[PDB]
């Protein structure tokens, strides 16, 4: 009851920050996540002997694959964490539950390939669901976990806030399908300038929820140049990866995905920064001004990317 996690100081005051790097030191990654539960959410939110179990049955069902792995899933969490302690009063007790487990368990099992490549190969998720194939079977993972003994951990929730949690998870989860994004944004674009953009609207929120999703899921992009560009290379590696498996298919891969084509990766980075980041940060700080710093520094990591392009390094 009164057992706090504590941080280095170091850590106890970078981790309050965006662009928080969680530190090489996996041992560490479990009690980074139970502190953020603690100060975002309460010492009482979850039964410690349950919350421990979750998370480390969640560790064993992450996969070691360079991007899609258990560091990315704290990472995301992190993010998640900064915005909501940002944005204190515009979330329920139920919504900062949800979002920061939905976050931890949003890429449970990744095998490192898209759900192209799982339609293309035939894999049996792409016969159970037709679509967000992996997205799906990351919220089934979630709720399979949840119902080892000793690891529901919202046991002490009332019948209807459960139901309520689970639905949060599972529109979070699929909400980090990047195909849905496009047109979630485009529409909470039309709302905000419209002026229709309302948080009591419950499919409002959903639409809000899904995008912190995708702002939590890209913050990689958002770090600082040497961490940005070092996590660069774990997301190509998998890229490369399904690339080859593709030409195994005997089918050329898109160039994003062809080692062969690593020149044309700063270009690739413009295109995604332009075409992705920035468009997802943007609409998120005029939905929630405190999340500004994360627009900044995915600005100032596309410029870095300008810099590779002018041979400056
Ligand atoms: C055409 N292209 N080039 C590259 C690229 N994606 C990325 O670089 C990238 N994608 C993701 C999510 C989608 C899996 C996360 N992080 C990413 N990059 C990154 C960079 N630095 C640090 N961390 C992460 C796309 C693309 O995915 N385009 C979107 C679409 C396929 C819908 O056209
Ligand atoms: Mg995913
Ligand atoms: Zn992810």
């Amino acid at each position: 009851g009164l057992m706090q996690f504590t941080l280095p100081v170091r850590l106890c005051k970078e981790i309050e920050l965006f662009h928080f790097d969680i530190g090489p030191f996996e041992n560490m990654w479990p009690g980074i996540f139970v502190y953020m539960v603690h100060r975002s959410c309460g010492t009482s939110c979850f039964e410690l002997e349950k919350l421990c179990r979750f998370i480390m049955s969640v560790k064993k069902n992450y996969r070691r694959v360079p991007y899609h792995n258990w560091k990315h899933a704290v990472t995301v969490a992190h993010c998640m964490y900064a915005i909501l302690q940002n944005n204190h009063t515009l979330f329920t007790d139920l919504e900062r539950k949800g979002l920061l487990i939905a976050c931890l368990c949003h890429d449970l099992d990744h095998r490192g390939f898209s759900n192209s490549y799982l339609q293309k190969f035939d894999h049996p998720l792409a016969a159970l669901y037709s679509t967000s194939t992996m997205e799906q079977h990351h919220f089934s993972q979630t709720v399979s976990i949840l119902q080892l003994e000793g690891h529901n951990i919202f046991s002490t929730l009332s019948s209807s806030e459960y139901e309520q949690v689970l639905e949060i998870i599972r529109k979070a989860i699929i909400a980090t399908d990047l195909a849905l994004y496009f047109g979630n944004r485009k529409q909470l674009e039309e709302m905000y300038q419209t002026g229709s953009l309302n948080l009591n609207n419950q499919s409002h929120r959903d639409r809000v929820i899904g995008l912190m999703m995708t702002a939590c899921d890209l913050c990689s992009v958002t770090k600082l140049w040497p961490v940005t560009k070092l996590t660069a290379n774990d997301i190509y590696a998998e890229f490369w990866a399904e690339g080859d498996e593709m030409k195994k298919l005997g089918i050329q891969p898109i160039p994003m995905m062809d080692r062969d084509k690593k020149d044309e990766v700063p270009q690739g980075q413009l295109g995604f920064y332009n075409a992705v980041a920035i468009p997802c940060y943007t609409t998120l700080t005029q939905i929630l001004p405190p999340t500004e710093p994360l627009l900044k520094a995915c600005r100032d990591n596309l410029s870095q990317w300008e810099k590779v392009i002018r041979g400056e390094e």
